[PDB]
C-alpha cells in the first residue's frame, strides 16, 4: 500500500509567436517518493482528458492534450518508494465556441491542478473517480471543481501523485 498525496508544479510559457505557429509542445517529469510505500504497489498512471483553457476575459481559448510519457503502470517492488513519471501536452486552438474549463479571468495566466494524475489505488476507486470526474467535466462543472472532488476520491486510502500546471501567455 501507498497512502501519500504528492504533487509538482510545472510553468508552461506560451510562446510568443503562438498566433502564427498555432502549436505548441511542451514535457515535464518528475520524481516522486512516497515513503509511506510498503509492499509491492502498482502506480497507475490515470487516462487524462484534454482541457480548455480561457485567457484574457475568455478571448483566447487554448485546448491542452496530455500524453503520459510512459503509458505503462508503474511497478514498485517491495518498501520501494520513489518513481519518476511524467507528460507532454500540446496547446492549440480552441474551437471559438469551446467551453473553458479553466479561466485566467482578466489575465494571461492559469494554474492547472492535476493535469495529469498517478494512483497506487484499487481499479474500483479509480474507475469510481475517473468517471465521475469525466461526467463532472461533461456536465459543465469547472476543473477545479471536479478535479478536487477526483483528487479527493483517490486520496482516501491510496497514493495519489500529481501534476499541477500553470500556463502563461503574454503576446
Ligand atoms: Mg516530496
Amino acid at each position: 500500500a501507498c497512502y501519500s498525496e504528492l504533487s509538482v508544479q510545472h510553468n508552461l510559457v506560451v510562446q510568443g509567436d503562438f498566433a502564427l505557429t498555432q502549436t505548441q509542445m511542451a514535457t515535464y517529469e518528475h520524481n516522486f517518493n512516497d515513503s509511506s510505500c510498503v509492499s509491492t504497489n502498482t502506480i497507475t498512471p490515470m487516462s487524462p482528458a484534454d482541457i480548455i483553457v480561457g485567457l484574457y476575459n475568455d478571448t483566447i481559448k487554448l485546448n491542452l492534450h496530455f500524453e503520459w510519457t510512459n503509458k505503462n503502470n508503474i511497478t514498485l517492488s517491495n518498501n520501494q518508494t520513489s518513481f519518476t513519471s511524467g507528460y507532454s501536452v500540446t496547446v492549440t486552438p480552441a474551437a471559438s465556441n469551446a467551453k473553458v474549463n479553466v479561466s485566467a479571468g482578466g489575465g494571461g495566466s492559469v494554474m492547472i491542478n492535476g493535469v495529469a494524475t498517478l494512483s497506487s489505488a484499487s481499479s474500483s476507486t479509480r474507475g469510481s473517480a475517473a468517471v465521475q470526474f469525466l461526467l463532472c467535466l461533461l456536465g459543465g462543472k469547472s476543473w477545479d471543481a471536479c478535479v478536487n472532488s477526483y483528487r479527493n476520491a483517490l486520496a482516501q486510502n491510496a497514493g495519489v501523485y500529481s501534476f499541477n500546471l500553470t500556463l502563461s501567455y503574454n503576446p
